[PDB]
């Protein structure tokens, strides 16, 4: 259940941070 929403933020994060930067 936990790791479960984890995904939500790990795998698209870079796509998204390596924008701004």
């Amino acid at each position: 259940g936990l790791f479960g929403v984890l995904a939500k933020v790990a795998g698209h994060v870079v796509g998204a941070i390596a924008e701004h930067f």
